[PDB]
DNA sequence: GCTCAAGCGCTCTGCTCCTTCTCCCATCCTCTCGATGGCTATGAGATCAACTAG
């Protein structure tokens, strides 16, 4: 049942929640990806300072 | 009978045991199922601050 046309899903600008400003969750929601801790942690590590700050601040709840 | 002792109870840690208390338990993603959610009136008095004239 595996269909690819329910797995498919992106996001530029959609609803955001309504306690924090940050994108909404699920395809059917139109929510983006979660970019966690473990992403935040290997961004450090790569020490994109600029590409952390526009993940969790600017593309996230400026 | 005149000074070193022997004890002595009281207090100060302290040492370990037992008990109690707070936190903690991978990431991301999809879907459905259920629960929820509140909706007295109508009139009476009385004050007050802003228009509308004087």
């Amino acid at each position: 049942k595996h269909m690819v046309d329910d797995k498919i899903h992106s996001r530029a600008r959609g609803p955001i929640q309504i306690l924090n400003r940050q994108p909404m969750e699920g395809r059917s929601r139109d929510g983006g990806l979660r970019f966690g801790e473990m992403e935040r942690d290997c961004q450090i590590a790569h020490g994109a300072a600029q590409f952390l700050r526009e993940r969790l601040f600017e593309a996230s709840d400026p």
